[PDB]
């Protein structure tokens, strides 16, 4: 085996419904199954396995362990993978290495999974190349250091990602690492608009270019876009200036005056979003989701634009289809790409999580939409699941 | 690996009882199980492993989403697989793709998976290679899209795929495409009887010709008979002339006067029905199935015929052996074969569905013979369940 | 891959306790697992794995379908695997056909599947070849066709195989089957004593020679013992002369007064019987276990005897050690040999059926004790079982 | 495949909190899982995957079989083994042979299993290869054969493992055993401080020697330290002169007055104890654990030194971190290596007990401590386990 490298996409011109894994459509009381508790779901895809991955609270349902589950990080949270298309239940998942934020990446030859556990002060990423553990990098803004929440990049064996680490209502200037063999060998330090950025969901733009749509949980609902050079490994980030805002919550569609640079209203809290590329020979298109409410996380759309700069184009994203209906939740969403014998075919897969407050479990399915054939987005999704049982 | 052919069935003269799948043996409320909810099984081969499909509801036994999988067409809907062997529950199973239609096959080299989904009027197949989603065809009757709940056929790498269209008690004119490394390559109009055909449940008759036993659900209780030239692509229908109608319901074998062409009654309703070949140097043997009921999805009895023209032989098809007893319920059957080291051998699985109404859980087990030595059928086959349990 | 032939046995002079399968540790209506309701469960191995067979009554415990699983032919009776190792549960277990009667073998290159099923007056036996079903044999004298209940037997490709039919309580000749490739190609009819055998426990007492000791239901306790030639196809029975009879039922020992061939008090009833070679050098060991109970399946006790005929010898058989006290079931017990890399490990095996009558569950443990060092047989076997949980 | 040796160990030179393995996590009344009850975990790696062995009571929780899984040596107890990250649960487990002391190693071509077992005036080690049974080595001291509870080592096909023999109030003179596939092919006996050794973890400190760290449950609260050489296989061992005594109970550190061989006080009771290797170009660490509490199975802490002879320095070992708090179990710790692409990491395995008395059910943890990167040991684990639940 050798080193992979970011393709041509498949052929076709809109997402469709792929794939459910709801998991707690198994996990009543008066079923036989042990579907593991998480969130922060994401795939990841080598040259012959797509992996689902979460993270766990180590505990199941059902259960007895529902208290703290929907807090972020304790000293039982995990990273966890199945085989995509496998129900992520206790015996079917394979449990990498304690996280409470993390990510995963396929280079060709070995899978580099990645997982930030710690205090909040002074947390800790750690790297596991297969089933070694290869190196860590320490805690910078001694505010919780976290990672992607999604898949990780790599190009000639050099897998690229996003950390942060600052307040989550104040400055979080991220970080790139630039990783070999599960060993850290640059640290990037991007420049422009670097106030705030957080849960970059990374593709390859090409093969000379990684572009990630991130998250600003303080100042604005216009997602920070980085761009990375991947020859020079420099990186730079300015906010999207498109009107669709892509963020939760977020303003009125072009209402935040201004030139490309203007931050303004309803830009504290927020959300990972969807993004990936779909490379042709000649054209590059732009897939991106965001929740089907403005405020709340409900509901997932996809949205898309062909060429341009994101950086500068105002232009209002085309809307391509509803993926979850506002009816149905639709919490973090993330890209990625499943490969071919020759093509690879975009994805964005939707975390739709089970909320009934912190008195009872806190879990999520995930949705799968992927770029296949021509037309219109078709089919929404539903969990099925009723929260009682 | 290379692409796969049909070639020359193995030594035999009769089917012999060969496994039984009867999941719900394990879905008691005393037990500590979870097969899963499903209907429209089905087995398809490639070189080295069998994998037994079904569609299901994305529920389990014992669980608490049995209201609903008396239905159909639904957004949870499945098609998964498991090891031909392995009891389908929700750990052993994996998920391919959302459908509530199904098909699948290997080529020699990979598995394709075929599902459609979306909404009634204005459905999707779609289309799955390996682990990538590679191509979908869409709705041209605007009256739910559906494929053949069975083994495709692959040629050379050329997959063939029965798909229909149309309205369940009027036209549903069926087309095939021609499916390679995932993606469409050709749509083939058929010929001939085309007012109504559905579920062809196919094989290879030879190197030159897919031969496929319908459903008409308005008209005949005579099944379509598709006679495809795998070298032209070019397909021609036409009904069984045989006095032993194969349809559910139908009424007295020989009844229906007139030329091999007259439809004439109990048309309306139907059922998919079991067929095989029986590829011998010089001779040509079609196996087929049909409930022991006239009316009624109860028993299945198994059916024979050497070389002639299906077309235009009005002759008894030879009843073979009661595979399954007027007492046991015997839904949808079809046909498939398993190959060994330098022969294939033909099979015929039996849906034997459990059927309480909808007042409660809706699965199936599933029955399999197969071509096996010399003599007569030896055993029937029972699921074993209670539905109380 | 080569095929597989006989090998001189790994150094050693004693079993001793190697492994417990106890499935029904696990069957508690307080637990969580679903063991297979099983009996007369056996082991073969291949060059790289070995499997553990039985015969399960497609139930679990706990369940809901324990009536009926103290019977034995019935319609839902099926052959199943796991890795050795593995519990045989619903999920791990593999179905491989339906089966009131079987054995298996490998090659060298794959696995032979037997198992007889259909109706009583003319029951079936079948042979799948890997995946794929490949022929069949007839009832002879259409009272119950049986086959070994224990791993056949191949040498160079040709694997040998021990069926009977008959009367349980009158004349049951038994005849061996030669497969290849799944494939019957020639009937061996044995000479001599043919009166009843039944349950043979075979193995290669070298390259020239299957050796087996096997069970008369009718007749007398001294285990009719099959010679047969795999070079000429020629098999010889008489019954062993030994002083400790094997069966059960069965007198005292040397109480049976005559020459080799008499038969001749408490013949009726019996027991499947433990037997395995150690092929050394220039010398031949046969061990060989029967129940520490004279009347009753309670305890297995392992004897070996070193060179001689085991046709007229009637000095008793060195008692080795209690593998099962007399406190704990010892039902039917079986040989089988591991494959180091350049020795063969031969095993026994002991079938520890829980019975409680037919008004509960019945199903089995098993015990294995393979040749391993030195000394003296050191410790013996308990299910850990309480069957009111 | 070829043997394995010892290599460098990988960059780094902190040990940071890798993975945790709480199987009770699962095992609630509530719940839907089946963990084993188990307890002296022990994880062993070959060059492609680690294995996560353990000595099981042959029961799950929940289940009925709590009564006699506080005891240590009986009848049903078994060596058995998961892939590292797996939940070791009833269907994921491998069950290997019946042991009450057990341990196992890779050498590069396959996994040598180990496991002791037999009446305590007599026990009995046994020995498999992959699936064989090869070998036994009988009781020598007639008082409680015993092995490590940890990984053999092997270096270019030889495993080395330590074994001993003797009361657990008195001599308990050790031995080593060195093992070709499978096969015993010398016995070693160690000279020196040879009085009482138990439970050695043993590592590779280079491709000349094996070092272990034992316990004495008699005489002392030092550590014996047993230096191996493989070229010659010669053995001795010595106290360590440490004055951070690294058994339990033990005195406070510094406070055994006179020279390096000095017992003295609270010296009778002990524990298995961590160590592991850390191989540099030239320079050689030692890491150790210890619990946190003096008298209690309570806490984990690590410690290191860098070169010297343990033997003679009598230097404080530098504290290097608290693995698990005072306010969580531990009991027994273990070295082992997982190997990456081009060098070994050292790891420290522990123990975390739920011992509720012997009226419940008694099972362990375990945590998993990594050498990776550089700094400060940064997070303590916790098992989660309420066992009320
Ligand atoms: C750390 C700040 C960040 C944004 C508030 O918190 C995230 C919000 C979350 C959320 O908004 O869904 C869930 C994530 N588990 C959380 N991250 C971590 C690493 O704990
Ligand atoms: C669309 C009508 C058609 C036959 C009239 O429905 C089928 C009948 C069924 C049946 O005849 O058993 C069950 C099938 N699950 C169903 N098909 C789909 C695709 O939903
Ligand atoms: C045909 C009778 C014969 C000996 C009495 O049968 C065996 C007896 C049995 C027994 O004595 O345990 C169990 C075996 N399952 C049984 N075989 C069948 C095929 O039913
Ligand atoms: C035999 C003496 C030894 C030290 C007292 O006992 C050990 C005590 C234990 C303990 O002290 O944790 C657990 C061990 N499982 C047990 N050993 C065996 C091999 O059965
Ligand atoms: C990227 O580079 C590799 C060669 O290194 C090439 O095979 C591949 O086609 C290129 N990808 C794109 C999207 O051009
Ligand atoms: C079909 O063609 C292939 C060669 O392409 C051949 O190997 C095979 O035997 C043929 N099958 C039949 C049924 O004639
Ligand atoms: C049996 O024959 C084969 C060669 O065909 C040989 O390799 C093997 O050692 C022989 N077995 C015995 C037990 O002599
Ligand atoms: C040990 O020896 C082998 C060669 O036999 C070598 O490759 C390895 O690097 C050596 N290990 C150490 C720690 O020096
Ligand atoms: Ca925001
Ligand atoms: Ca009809
Ligand atoms: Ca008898
Ligand atoms: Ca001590
Ligand atoms: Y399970």
């Amino acid at each position: 085996p050798e080193w992979t490298y970011p393709r041509l996409s498949c052929p076709g011109s809109t997402f469709q419904k792929a794939l459910l894994i709801s998991p707690h459509r198994f996990g009543e009381t008066k079923g036989n199954s042990a579907p593991l508790i998480i969130r922060e779901p994401f795939i990841a895809c080598g040259p012959k396995e797509c992996k689902h991955f979460a993270l766990t609270h180590y505990a199941a349902q059902p259960g007895g362990y529902y208290n703290g589950t929907r807090g972020d990080r304790n000293k039982l949270r995990h990273l966890i993978s199945v085989k995509l298309g496998k129900i992520p239940t206790v015996e079917n998942s394979i449990f990498h290495m304690a996280a409470w934020s993390g990510s995963a990446c396929h280079d060709g030859k070995e899978w580099t999974y990645i997982g930030v556990d710690g205090p909040e002060n002074n947390a800790l990423l750690k790297i596991k190349y297969g089933e070694a553990y290869t190196d860590t990098y320490h805690s910078y803004a001694n505010n919780i250091l976290r990672t992607q929440e999604s898949a990780c990049n790599c190009i000639g064996g050099n897998c690229y990602l996003m950390i942060t680490d600052g307040s989550a209502s104040g400055i979080s200037e991220c970080r790139f690492l630039k990783i070999r063999e599960g060993r850290i060998i640059k640290e990037i330090f991007p420049t422009g608009r670097v106030k705030h950025t957080e849960e970059c969901t990374c593709g390859f733009a090409s093969n000379k270019t990684i572009e990630c749509a991130c998250r600003d949980n303080s100042y604005t609902a216009k997602r920070p876009f980085v761009k990375l050079n991947v020859e020079t490994d420099t990186a730079e980030i300015r906010l999207m200036c498109t009107e669709t805002y892509l963020d939760t919550p977020r303003p009125d569609d072009g209402s935040i005056t201004g030139p490309c640079e203007s931050n303004g209203d309803k830009g504290s809290g927020g959300i990972k979003g969807g993004f990936v590329h779909q490379r042709m020979a000649s054209k590059i298109g732009r897939w991106y989701s965001r929740t089907m409410s403005k405020t709340k996380r409900m509901g997932m759309g996809l949205y898309v634009k062909y060429d341009g700069d994101p950086w500068t184009d105002s232009d209002a994203l085309a809307l391509s289809g509803v993926m979850v209906s506002m009816e149905e939740p639709g919490w973090y969403s993330f890209g990625f790409e499943i490969k071919d014998k020759k093509c690879d075919v975009p994805c964005i897969g939707i975390e739709m999580v089970h909320d009934g407050g912190k008195e009872t479990w806190h879990s999520a399915a995930t949705a799968i939409y992927c770029l296949m054939g021509s037309g219109q987005l078709l089919w929404d999704t539903v969990t099925g699941v009723d929260m009682a049982l």
